[PDB]
């Protein structure tokens, strides 16, 4: 698991469950290729998106469907979605945790990059 | 101003000056059309991007070139840019402030929406 | 102003109005001495807390009464208050802006420090 | 483990290791009693601070010595420390995760409160 996504809800102080996540990779065409997707589970995590073989250097985009999450709760949100765009670079083994902290009119995203 | 962007630097405790910002509007073809651009000035703000007449209902993207900002300081940051995507003016004209707080591996963005 | 406090609400996308703020300075006895207080006004700001002459070197505490803010809105929040503690003016006089972004279970605080 | 503390470094995109944490409980005297302490480990977590028997309803303070952490890295920080003050309330089983995201001039803190 070189790539993990974790989503938290700052209004309720809870993991954000059932949030759709889409991952894209920038293709030679300079367009965004579907790469992986999933919905967050009870602890607000999405595991198993990819494997070390497939997760080669490149530019990746992580799209989190925050608007549907707030709409389920009855809260009118500002953003259409939250996007995280980054380069993956070989340099030691790397694991990536992309964390997102959600409010209706604000979000924070942080990357924790560790080397096992 | 109907649209104002404010950018702060969490490492130095200072406004983020000379940050490039590009604004796009989603067209009828579902492509992103260039709408306005500029660079933050010394208080970390960008004003004058649009007028009330031009700033019609639509889906807008604000792209903040964070990577160039950190590289000019000697830091290799995680994100390629910070992107904020939102529906604007769909219940009438509003005034939008988009704020971004920058760190090398993390950013936060908040919207303040007022009714003129 | 040598000291300004700005408070935003991440749930509503709005400045946080009528929030009580108390400022304390650490005394020679290591107790917290009351220094200034006030309430945020409609743009979410509190000005006029002190003067350059009064705002000497020291350790200062800014206490933001977040709990009362959320309770007046019907929400039972996690934190009792938000506290910001910092050394001020130790290399000469500076101008401080203390910003706080509020959600029910999360808050962020940032300092912007400028040299007059 | 009803209480866990997790500390992240937004400059380096890493867990914040060896950060001192002190936990206090508000005593009948209305003063702060030492309750638990520790230093964060490699994944930036502090476990084992207390037990369900001892963690009764009350007001608790968590103090994170952020200033020493930045000083070790050669970065001049703004805050003396980060403080988190909250009430623990019986109402179902509750576990508390206090998360802190650190930058030199900014920090965020979030509570994730779950019921097993």
């Amino acid at each position: 698991c070189p790539l993990m996504v974790k989503v938290l809800d700052a209004v309720r102080g809870s993991p954000a469950i059932n949030v759709a996540v889409h991952v894209f990779r920038k293709a030679a065409d300079d367009t965004w290729e579907p790469f992986a997707s999933g919905k967050t589970s009870e602890p607000g995590e999405l595991h198993g998106l990819t494997t070390e073989e497939e997760f080669v250097e490149g530019i990746y985009k992580v799209e989190i469907d925050t608007k549907s999450y707030w709409k389920a709760l009855g809260i009118s949100p500002f953003h259409e979605h939250a996007e995280v765009v980054f380069t993956a670079n070989d340099s030691g083994p790397r694991r990536y945790t992309i964390a997102a902290l959600l409010s209706p009119y604000s979000y924070s995203t942080t990357a924790v990059v560790t080397n096992p």
